[PDB]
């Protein structure tokens, strides 16, 4: 029954001390993951056009740029492999290579900085020819369970690597069950599993696939028959409750302040670690308008509160060193 | 309901387009559209916005020239916002009320020459003060509550009186729905729809708005890290007569539109604005993004519940539609 | 507390822009699946006097009709077979006959049409002499997983002949469950299962009797031993979380406009895609109606649209063609 | 969701701090702390409260050095509670509204001197009274309500006069959050906060306060045993027009918290009481307990849904938050 | 719509008879259990000094003062073992030792109160020279599924010896489940599991750890990856509903009244038998602040009423005796 | 929680009677207990029931002897009804009111003799008119609502004269909550309660009740086939101002119960009428079933949600409670 003008919600606004006090959510630090583009061999930096201030490192300037990043006290980064096009293949053999750049780079994060967290990527995508997320059948569709034993494999080796985080970004059905049977009977029991639970068949990831170097294996090639449908808001709470009951530590929804309904969805509905990840897209978006003088530099604490409001726990977000930066002040 | 793999696989739904169109749970459509249109002063005139790449400002003639093209696409609605001119602006924002006022003068003439295309006008008085503020400030530079909803008041019945359909208060003063809904009663304007701004955030996204209409705020607009807020704020403008509700900004707040749906079940509304456009509209112009990241985004706002959707994309959105 | 006058229901309804901008549903093409009835034979098109305007049609005709049902945009077709009295059985083993009318029908529509989706009926009543959905005990009573084999290699035959989706309309209990683990068995991994899971033992059915030529064979019989009590509502929501736990992907009630409240409990309670059928004796009342001169042309997508009001995502409809013409205008 | 061990083994979050961190539910920042404050009526003057072992009542300008200690950790605001002089306390409390009260003093300069900062006033007139009751008595020794409401509504105008942003009503009487707002409005005090302590319990914890501040309550005050009871408090005093809603004491009290922030979605807080404080410090200095419980306890209050936090700790914790 | 004046909820309180009427929740003595230290050896009184007014006592010394628990109507004991040092040891085997401090005191009440409930500890935090619940591996790291195999055989043991409840205390995950499949195989089929489901990675243990003599072997080790963070609630839920699955016939919460947000929310959303245990550093706080005459002593009261109004069924705490006697009155 | 047998045995608690206990969800207390008087007009006066064996009306004197020892045991409150002489009933039922009506008189001396003895009495016509009806009636028998009220609150009034902490309308008018509470607010009598017979049914259980005051109803009183109508019921007593609210009959009625605790969270009694006490008494007269039922069908009540209980077993249950 609460009635203007003995209820007048402005009272609580026309103070920072009293904004301060109500204030429903804060960003900080521990609520940031970076994610990190990993070059094979030395002494590598690049640019991304379509990424403006993010680079491409070698695993040695990977560990010196950490150092910052662990200085700022972001807890974990998301590794992603740039794998050069002669190691992909139609088997994606080269997922599990214990020679490979998110292998080595995972054991040099884990020896030079035993406290930081490392996210490793299971998905075929970096490693096929094709560009898809999974193998392919003789239709050219992505076959489900041949491609979970790949995965596997591929998880394996991460844990092997010393990663204290898998997260699986393939959409296959069953995966994250699938993971998680085969890190228990290997004995990796502490290993998390970040299911991508939610993840969209999306125009918004267009400058990672630039990054990775995926985009020109994938070309015109769509994910609709394994990614969601934009249009659907219910089927992500079937996504969600699967990968929970298959074991998954933690849940995602990508990408990120597009689909801030479904994270506030998925958090009410199901109360457990819920992350969410502001993608390529978004990120260039951004940075696009930011560069042009069309949005104030405040956007970014914008864009990333929005995502604690709506529930969020974790951030995967290519501003964790600008917004750590910003918070430590 | 204990679903699970292998003998539920959600990717089977996904095999086919067929089955993917059955199960779609939203769709887009015309009818959910709502195009902001910035209004000048002259004759046979428009503006290019810096940044707001691909909107111009238009004069009265030239939006009757336009809006034969948004009616033929079956766009419901216009929302307009006036450039003020520099001279017109001042302290006690009167401009806003005068019946020769560009919204006046555009409403008129788009009731007489598009009799079925809905106009929702803006009350607010940031268009019409030296200042910028959304109402009228105290010697303190406070905006001051019940001072600025009488300037309101008398806005919103200038517009009721040109034949607007609509008045939509964006301003966030406390109680305004109400007083604004009391006048128009009292007035005899029975049918007059008002579409309360009742989530509307202290933005960072509204930059190229202001570029745009020639145009601090935590005073009024709410904190961008409030949730349970906007439902209180949406039920007082329920229970104060609002026949439709709006969030403002757009897709940094989907989680409030879901909310405000669940929690209401009553005409929800959503402002993609023009800082969510630019940044869009930048990155598909760098050809860092597709095209198809338009309809995306519109299609978000279906998901989360909104009814219709205030957007500069509107006619994009609707040729995509028609095709 | 919306409250007279302030609140003031009708000036949302005071213009059509108004009306549209608020309007809570609409129906499109996407919503539509026409149910056909398939002919034995060459050349061979038929009147059915209780479905004014419907045709049966053997399979050459059916394939001249569905150029038009794929321009429409009609996503799928459901088929029902009009068996030959001379091929049903006590076994009913022509459900299973690879050179049946519904495996013939799905094999040429696979390859003429290929995007167009094909529902196959799992079901028994054309195929028994008694026109009952399973096979009978010595006591007429029909047997619950007696029938389910048959089900089964019903179903398997569909998938062999290429159909998207098996529809089991059968009302066995766990039908569901024993289909998906055989699909799955046999690799048919994304063969759906549309489960008929709220079937009301109604006498709206007599048209369609009628049409697939089971009504003599059924006669005064009833199937109140498995199809379920008009009455009852919480007894759906029972039915429904069965189909789904046993691996449904789509879930449907029939009939459609007398039980819409059961179509809003499902959708509401479940979330999952939900279905309606809109069956026979519906369309030949509305029919008969319009036909009389007693109810406008307007009721046809009025009735349509109370299905998507009441939650269902899709409608087997007779009226598909003509609802998906007036949609294209 | 079908969790089960071993494929769900909760541990695996907590085995590194980097996931403890990722997956904290809840974390207590300067933002939740507001510090209770006993004032003094002369000059450079503190005495120490024997039952409250390192809180210190302070004369006016004691309280503005310390003040500036307090605005530097970001300290949002502080709740005053005024040490009333034997000779000035009587059977009207007409203290309570003395515009050169040490309340209304307290304030004035504080306002002048730190403007940002928050001041709470406590509306109650129990520090006013002869006798130590809340409110006003009548021959039969009943805390007489309307009687009482009337004192209260001249106190808190008196209070927001002063400048006081905030009034707490603390007296629970029924109905005096309505009446103090509709006298702030009346007299155009538009902007004043009032903070009801609407669950405010007839408690055993509150012993050392009536030391600090130098003041049976079973007929207002509500009883331990009733929780639902709390929540119709609550909704009155919302209807009533309170903008904060708070429960008092508060770790006794944590599901009233919980259930409070559950129903309402309202800015709720909770004052962590002289006796919670004096049971933790007492421990504390006895060796027993470690210093890690006290901000073990503020966290119990963020988690159990509270916005702000009234606590004696308050400069203690700002401390350890600012390391 | 209860508006003042029409509604004063002042009425109500206006006397003792209405308010006890109206009086929404009454502690009694049904609600209490005792824990208590017991000694080895014969004729030993230990005062605890962080525990003001409790005593460590040898089994003959418990057996007389349990007399007096009996006859104040003290449900159960909650027996917590002070065991020598010299039987600390890397393997915890005293935990299973037939003649531990333990297994000799169940023995004992067993037949000395046949009707007195005894709750057995099941944890190694007594038994090990590190003083951590588990046994650890050569990384310092609590293993849990072979702790576990400890736990087991120390909660078989309590089952010999006669205890009617054993309580796992120790937060490895999935012990629950692990102890009732040993209780059932085993034929201890009546035998309860009081499940510390919530149990907090706390400060206001430290009392509690003095008198089991724990202390000193811990040292400055702390159980963050076993016991809960502080900062989280939702996750309580998903604790004590594993442990519900797993077969616990009670779930507790501890510590106690700092957590009375967690009680409330467990009991609202499992209504199984809830329990909450307020803890020594709880009585420890208490007792010093009556000691000084800060707090009168029906705080006592005050601090256990709210236990029963945020919803527990039953709780462990050291004024049980304190309590029973007021209530007796 | 997927608790399944044999990891989940529900039988452990039941094993023993410790655990039995440590589980047990309700108890009953005398706290929770109020006795049902039936009070006649001489001195020295006792008179048997046919239809309640054991249950005796009782002069003023008698009433005074007894309560010392209702008193004793702990009995919260008495609900008193009185036994009007067939010469002072009316159609105007103006011996309701009357300020020495055995009420009235029954009253003052109890709240004189026990003041902390909680007086409940009756507001209601019933026995008061010659036609035993519950209000006034009009020419086609039909009982008058709001002529009723008018009478009602008189009564009630002249209890609270009387001393009477609870008044407690059984009448079944529509709105006389709300007509009574103005009438107390206005007369300023701030503090007596109103226990509204809220969910009252037109029960064949009250039969004996007839017989023992001395005194078709469908009109007024509710359908027994009716749950929903309780809880629209309730909602306007509450909104009207009643500090209790109750279901008549009792154990007949315990699903009622359980839904109104549920839904409105509010004090709640429940009325274990003359008919229940008879057909429970006759029966353990007649060796059918043992006395244990008495406390079964009060610990009923308790586990249904009532937080008190009128019962004229309340003298035996404390009794058995006290051992
Ligand atoms: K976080
Ligand atoms: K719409
Ligand atoms: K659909
Ligand atoms: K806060
Ligand atoms: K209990
Ligand atoms: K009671
Ligand atoms: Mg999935
Ligand atoms: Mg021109
Ligand atoms: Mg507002
Ligand atoms: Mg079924
Ligand atoms: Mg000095
Ligand atoms: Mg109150
Ligand atoms: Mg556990
Ligand atoms: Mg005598
Ligand atoms: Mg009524
Ligand atoms: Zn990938
Ligand atoms: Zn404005
Ligand atoms: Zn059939
Ligand atoms: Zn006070
Ligand atoms: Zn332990
Ligand atoms: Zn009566």
């Amino acid at each position: 029954n609460r009635a203007y003008p003995y209820t007048r919600l402005r009272r609580n606004r026309r103070d920072d001390f009293s904004r301060r006090l109500v204030r429903e959510n804060v960003l900080t630090v521990d609520d940031l993951i970076l994610p990190v583009f990993v070059l094979d061999g030395v002494n590598q930096r690049e640019s991304i056009p379509s990424m403006p201030g993010v680079e491409r490192l070698s695993i040695d300037q990977l560990l010196i740029e950490a150092e910052e990043w662990v200085a700022l006290g972001i807890p974990a980064l998301a590794l992603f492999p740039v794998t050069p096009v002669e190691k992909k293949s139609l088997d994606a053999a080269e997922a599990y290579n214990p020679e490979g750049i998110a292998q080595r780079a995972t054991r040099a994060l884990r020896e030079r900085f035993p406290e930081l967290g490392i996210i490793t990527d299971v998905c075929l995508c970096p490693f096929t020819t094709h560009g898809q997320d999974g193998i392919l059948d003789d239709d050219g569709y992505v076959l489900n369970d041949v491609s979970i034993d790949v995965l596997v494999r591929q998880a394996l080796s991460h844990a092997e690597a010393g990663a204290q985080v898998v997260a699986p970004s393939d959409m296959m059905d069953g995966r994250i069950g699938a993971i998680r049977e085969a890190l228990e009977s290997a004995g990796h029991t502490n290993v998390r599993v970040m299911a991508y639970s939610a993840k969209y068949a999306s125009a918004y990831y267009g400058p990672f696939r630039d990054a990775v170097g995926s985009a020109s294996n994938l070309g015109k090639g769509n994910k609709a028959t394994y990614q969601m449908d934009p249009a659907n808001s219910d089927e992500a709470l079937h996504e969600v409750a699967a990968d929970l009951a298959e074991g998954a530590d933690m849940v995602m929804v990508k990408p990120g302040m597009p689909y801030l309904d479904i994270v506030r969805r998925v958090k009410d509905e199901f109360r457990a670690p819920t992350f969410v990840y502001q993608v390529s897209g978004e990120y260039a978006m951004h940075m696009g308008a930011i560069q042009n003088g069309w949005l104030a530099e405040s956007v970014i604490l914008e864009s990333l509160t929005a995502f604690k409001r709506a529930g969020a726990d974790g951030i995967l977000t290519y501003f964790a060193k600008q917004a750590a930066e910003q918070l430590r002040r």
